[PDB]
């Protein structure tokens, strides 16, 4: 078949993205045959198109012939395809016609059969229209895109930033930054410089007194509620900006400013997702039903303690285990740790009890701790158990285990989110021919943090680089 033998030839060009060539046997197939091209034949062509854009020496023939080429197999009727309208908006957008781009998504959006509207074919619209200082046109796009709705990632909110500024606009700026915060911890670099030219713009100086202005005792009591990070209501103070960028010490200080970092605290909507998805795998029973339920009896742990980490570490597979002395010790320090209100719970497997209610010496005290409520047996057939997981996260406490868990079963599940609670729970420790010594959670976070008064500190992409916003 010559057709088929053409989408080898477009296939192999796009191998090495000589466009000159395909374009050639694109030209030469509208005289062949004549030749009817299925979809695939400039789905390749589109596709090669943009691939194009990124390089120069055959960036500006892609252009021209881009959008006549999409034109001609859209001739055919078929609804296009997703892919190749991001194609087409790249194109458009890539040289002045940034409404182009806009344009064709939104009619793309609107068939819905299988449109799978997807951010990357909204973006090329969107930063054609912040190069060009089109601000209100960025805000359109944004609404449709939190419609539809894919939400935003860095490249796209420090672009929208980056417009609210140049357009000297205040308020703008100061939600983009709230927004860069939620979905983004750590800053690149690009989006530093941004952020760094709006502090130090006259505009931002001059007019970024507001009132409020006041208080900050509603600032403190609103920050609070919201975790560590940020208060919602608005510009704090009068005066021009002050900009450091700087290191911050081990309990979390800024050494420009001398304020401390707060504590990461993880969102709530996350925090029941998190729960509800190790649940729903959780009854794939009835045990753990009794789980659920009995821990809202037995409420409340300010700390939960891998029972079977402990033990096994750190001897042999001889077996050599199994260290309660090891397991003893963490009860020891947390205690003193928490104070005296509380004690940790332990999860271990009935086989691992058992094994320890056989030996004469430690049954006394296991059972002490089984009758008070600091042990619970998970029984049989499970597992690598989430039952302290799910408790620790259920309790929003601290976690004692040793486990980096990055395995495909776990980091499946394993997130953004997941790294941001391990920081903000994990507890981690180290035995040598003594007792334990501590590994604790952070005290502060590293993400973008707001202060009651002023004050904007960003962390970069372990000596790590901050950058502190100071008012007066
Ligand atoms: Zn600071």
């Amino acid at each position: 078949n010559p057709e088929t033998n053409l989408l080898f030839n477009l296939n192999s060009c796009s191998k090495s993205k000589d466009l000159s060539a395909a374009l050639a046997l694109y030209d030469a197939a509208i005289t062949s045959s004549e030749v009817r091209l299925s979809q695939q034949h400039f789905q390749t062509l589109l596709y090669l198109c943009s691939a194009s854009i990124t390089d120069i020496s055959l960036q500006y023939l892609a252009i021209d012939r881009g959008f006549e080429i999409f034109d001609r197999m859209v001739s055919s009727g078929i609804s296009p395809n997703e892919a190749s309208v991001t194609s087409v908006a790249r194109l458009a957008a890539a040289k002045g016609n940034g409404d182009y781009a806009f344009k064709v998504v939104k009619e793309f959006v609107s068939v819905g059969g299988v449109s799978i509207p997807r951010l990357r074919t909204y973006a090329p619209a969107l930063l054609c229209f912040c190069e060009k200082l089109e601000a209100e046109k960025g805000y359109e796009v944004e609404e449709h895109m939190e419609a539809a709705g894919i939400a935003l990632e860095e490249a796209e909110i420090s672009a929208l930033l980056k417009v609210s500024a140049a357009t000297g606009r205040e308020n703008k700026v100061y939600r983009y930054l709230h927004k860069l915060r939620e979905y983004v911890g750590c800053v690149s670099e690009e989006t530093l410089k941004i952020i760094e030219e709006w502090f130090c713009g006259e505009k931002a100086g001059e007019v970024g007194d507001n009132g409020i202005g006041s208080d900050v005792g509603m600032l403190r009591e609103a920050v609070l509620n919201n975790g560590g990070g940020w208060h919602g209501h608005g510009w704090v103070g009068e005066g021009k900006w002050t900009v450091k960028k700087g290191n911050v010490s081990s309990t979390g200080r800024c050494l420009s400013c001398s304020e401390q970092l707060a504590c990461v605290d993880t969102n709530e909507v996350e925090t029941q997702k998190f729960v509800d998805s190790l649940v729903a795998l959780a009854m794939d029973n009835v045990v753990f039903s009794e789980f659920q339920d009995w821990l809202e009896k037995h409420g409340d742990y300010e700390a939960i303690v891998d029972g079977a980490n402990i033990g096994l570490y750190q001897q042999n597979f001889v077996d050599g285990s199994f260290s309660l002395s090891q397991l003893e010790s963490v009860m020891k320090e947390l205690y003193r740790e928490s104070g005296n209100n509380k004690w940790p719970l332990i999860l271990l497997h009935k086989r691992r009890v058992k094994t320890l209610l056989e030996n004469p010496t430690h049954r006394n005290l296991v059972e002490e701790w089984i009758s008070n409520g600091v042990l619970y047996a998970t029984p049989p057939g499970s597992n690598d158990d989430w039952y302290w997981l799910y408790a620790a996260a259920k309790l929003k406490c601290l976690l004692v285990t040793n486990d980096e868990m990055r395995d495909h079963i776990f980091e499946l599940l394993g997130s953004t989110f997941f790294q941001k609670w391990k920081e903000r729970h994990q507890v981690r420790y180290t035995f040598v021919k003594g007792n334990l010594k501590l590994e604790m959670p952070s005290p502060f976070s590293v993400v973008i943090q707001e202060s009651e008064k002023g004050s904007w500190h960003f962390p970069v992409s372990s000596s790590r680089t901050w950058m502190c916003i100071s008012r007066q």
